[PDB]
């Protein structure tokens, strides 16, 4: 259980975006259910008025808060990978316009879960604005959490994967567009029971067997990381 209070650039606060530039669900209670539309930005997806200015090989930093900013992000058995796709505001998150931008599931050397990383972050993780066209944009950052996953939804509708979908609004100004972006993957669409990383027991199985849904992280995409940017208890 867990939600998107805004974004840094170049590790600045932009200030509180939630139904301002991020189109924030009414509550943080997972998205379960793999056709819904929920899937694409979860249940209140609607153009919200402001959109962050960017350029290309800026550092965009999302910060995630469970009760209140900078509390304990998400509860400690919410164990999973974490995502960010692009998609132009254009396709409003409709049709295959969703690419990949960064995946993260389970880090060895540590023996840490991106989400276990994220609460040390402090609830931040960040992508490097790709080289894209100028234009407007939503980047869907997406956790899922596995605590339930040995079942799937469709079969048990009170267990599943959850899936903690956020979308923020990002304009990018200046780009050279020496990356063109492709399309995508559909939400809902691109996710079935049969997907690999949807169905998977973090109980019986070990987390270095953990394989994160598809597609790939695009070519294009200039990475990203999970640590904590900036002090939230400084505003
Ligand atoms: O831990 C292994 C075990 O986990 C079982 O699943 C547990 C989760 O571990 C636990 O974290 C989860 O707790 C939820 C709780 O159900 C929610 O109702 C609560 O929702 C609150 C919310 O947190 C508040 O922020 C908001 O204001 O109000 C809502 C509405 O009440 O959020 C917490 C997590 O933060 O509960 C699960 C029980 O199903 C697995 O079932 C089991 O298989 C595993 O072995
Ligand atoms: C999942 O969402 C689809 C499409 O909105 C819907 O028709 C279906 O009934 C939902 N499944 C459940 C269990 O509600
Ligand atoms: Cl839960
Ligand atoms: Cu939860």
């Amino acid at each position: 259980h867990t939600l998107v209070w805004g974004v840094w650039v170049n590790g600045v606060d932009q200030g509180d975006g939630r139904n301002i530039y991020i189109r924030s669900p009414p509550n943080n209670n997972p998205v379960k259910n793999l056709t819904s539309p929920d899937m694409t930005c979860n249940v209140d997806n609607r153009v919200v008025p402001k959109s962050v200015p960017v350029n290309a090989g800026d550092t965009l930093t999302f910060e995630w808060y469970h009760n209140t900013r900078d509390d304990d992000i998400i509860a400690s058995s919410h164990h999973g990978p974490i995502a960010v796709y692009i998609a132009p505001a254009a396709s409003n998150g409709q049709g295959n316009v969703w690419v990949k931008l960064f995946e993260d599931a389970y880090n060895v050397t540590n023996s840490t879960w991106a989400v276990d990383r994220l609460i040390t972050a402090h609830g931040q993780h960040s992508v490097v604005v790709p080289h894209v066209a100028p234009g407007d944009y939503l980047f869907r950052a997406e956790i899922i959490a596995l605590h339930e996953a040995d079942s799937l939804y469709s079969q048990n509708p009170i267990r599943g994967a959850q899936f903690y979908i956020s979308c923020a609004q990002i304009t990018i100004n200046s780009s050279d567009d020496s990356t063109p972006l492709p399309a995508g993957v559909p939400f809902p669409g691109a996710y079935t029971d049969s997907t690999p990383g949807i169905q998977f027991n973090i109980y019986t199985t070990p987390a270095t067997s953990y394989v994160a849904p598809p597609p790939s992280v695009w070519s294009g995409a200039l990475g990203g990381s999970i640590a904590q940017v900036g002090d939230a208890s400084l505003e």
